């Protein structure tokens, strides 16, 4: 009467102790949950808030069930005593965020299970103490990314789910250091490219952007699952088609008039060019590369020392090539 | 190679032609869409925004499809012309808010399908176009509240799913209107109490407060779904249990200090009362009744007249009685 909390089942074999309290219809975690619990199955109930002294003293336990709740809230720190648990299910909840404390503790942990929940965000630190894990399931959230460089550190992940989100991209450096990765799902995404990296992989619900970036795919000999692009002539046609695939190179549209210049003024000069992919605007003075600059295409800089008042040149380049324009100053 | 679009299969049987493109990896409506489609199944891609030109001439379209897709946006008459639709599918996508114009001209939708989205409000003129609907399906979504005096409308209504959200409350008038009503469900969401009104139910994910308010239901013979409650003393117990149930009567705690008060000053005459549930609180002039005041339990007015410069009286109360305390003034 004492080790299983009287809206649960539980069962002893040798010396495990499991506590079921699937489909109970419990608003809270029960107190009375013997700390032996090996496993624990929450599953199917209607828990908004986990409170710190919900599983504080769960050493034994090594999976935990919490699909399909009403979970909104985890307090700080609840899973820092779970120092042996595998794996986590969180799926089917209300949660919006990944908090810094969230997982902490959690070194044996080797499955996370967070599909279908409101995920917007992700504290970049929330992964620092899960390095161990085999499985990541991120689907069915509202994700646009998640702590990459956290995952690199996730050398035994196999399976890393992040289909039905709204990732923009994924850095270049990837999954170098993850060699045991099998799976990567990026299906249903806001994805233009793909990073060209060595090499199963899923993306066919992404708006891409079919430059001769993406070439590198198209050069691969991989099986169709309907992907499609969204590039100037090609915004219907599906992917896997004829590779004419091409760029824009760089073309300054519009350019600094050529100015004088005063003594004491910030000058300012815009410096247009368009192109596929758009181009990387990079200035330079007379006699000498620069490094302040503006993300558009602008250079400002206070006083306009005479010293310096020559011929300014922009250079507009992308993979395609490379485009110059000079701007006088006098 | 006219009527069906390249991406499409599509069958023709004597006068009814339908249009099949579900799993088609499709990113937008194909427009090339035959307008005497009287079917049409776009469920299984990925469309973000549906055009108003995407559905402009589908007069003899009876039942659409867009359930498992990306949809954030609809062009606000996008639906407008057609006046023969009987249900729309619009499942497990990501629309955040149904807007006033969205459902416009739906005179015939008679099953509205929007479940799996992540809703959190609806424009009050929303569902004034679709009185005919006999199915309404807003589960699995974040609203707190629908615009119900616009479903008391909805006369043939037989199904409302409302499941899996965060509801408050229901109005007391409620489906008095609605005679062919079959099923209710309110399982999952953030409710506290239910209106008294004359009885299909779910409610079983709750938290309840358990009050002699919710004793009607107590007091019905209906089956055990695990509904649990959220009451001072039966924060956890199975809701379907001995009737003691019972409220706190209104009780002034705190009072205004008797003052004589001063000519020109906004007196304000601060009562505070505790109860289960909470109490209405209620002023009244010495030999006359009042009508400004605030939500909180005080009174304010401007320049404290001498003409009622008596003894005012403060009432506390709820469904368990009353309370009384006297305030002076002179």
């Amino acid at each position: 009467f004492q080790i299983c909390p009287k809206r649960c089942v539980c069962q002893i074999l040798s010396p495990n102790l499991a506590t079921l309290c699937a489909k109970k219809g419990l608003l809270f975690v029960p107190p009375n949950i013997d700390r032996r619990t090996v496993e624990l199955r929450l599953a199917d109930n209607f828990v908004t808030n986990i409170k710190r002294k919900d599983f504080a003293n769960m050493t034994s336990l090594v999976d935990l069930t919490l699909s399909r709740n009403t979970i909104s809230f985890i307090t700080p720190h609840a899973f820092a005593d779970l120092r042996n648990l595998r794996a986590l299910h969180l799926n089917s909840n209300r949660l919006t965020k990944i908090t810094n404390d969230m997982f902490s503790g959690l070194s044996n942990l080797h499955h996370l299970i967070l599909n279908n929940n409101q995920l917007t965000l992700i504290s970049s630190t929330a992964f620092d103490d899960v390095f161990a894990l085999e499985e990541l399931d991120l689907s069915y959230n509202n994700l646009e990314t998640i702590p990459w460089d956290a995952v690199e550190k996730m050398v035994s992940l196999h399976t890393l789910s992040l289909d039905h989100n709204m990732i923009d991209n994924i850095p270049k450096g990837t999954f170098s250091h993850l060699h045991k990765m099998t799976r990567l799902d990026v299906t249903s995404n806001k994805l233009q490219k793909l990073p060209p990296d060595p090499l199963a992989l899923s993306f066919g619900g992404n708006p891409l952007h079919c430059n001769c970036e993406l070439l590198w795919l198209r050069r691969l000999s991989r099986e169709d699952d309907l992907e499609t692009c969204a590039s100037p002539a090609l915004l219907t046609g599906r992917y896997f088609w004829s590779i004419p695939f091409l760029c824009e190179p760089p073309l300054i549209t519009r350019h600094t008039h050529e100015m004088r210049v005063l003594e004491g003024q910030r000058a300012t000069l815009r410096c247009k060019a368009r192109g596929d992919p758009e181009p990387a605007i990079h200035w330079i003075s007379p006699e000498g590369k620069l490094i302040l600059v503006y993300d558009n295409g602008t250079l400002d800089i206070l006083i306009t020392t005479v010293k310096d008042t020559g011929a300014f040149t922009c250079i507009a380049s992308n993979p395609a090539g490379e485009a110059t324009q000079t701007v006088d100053l006098h």
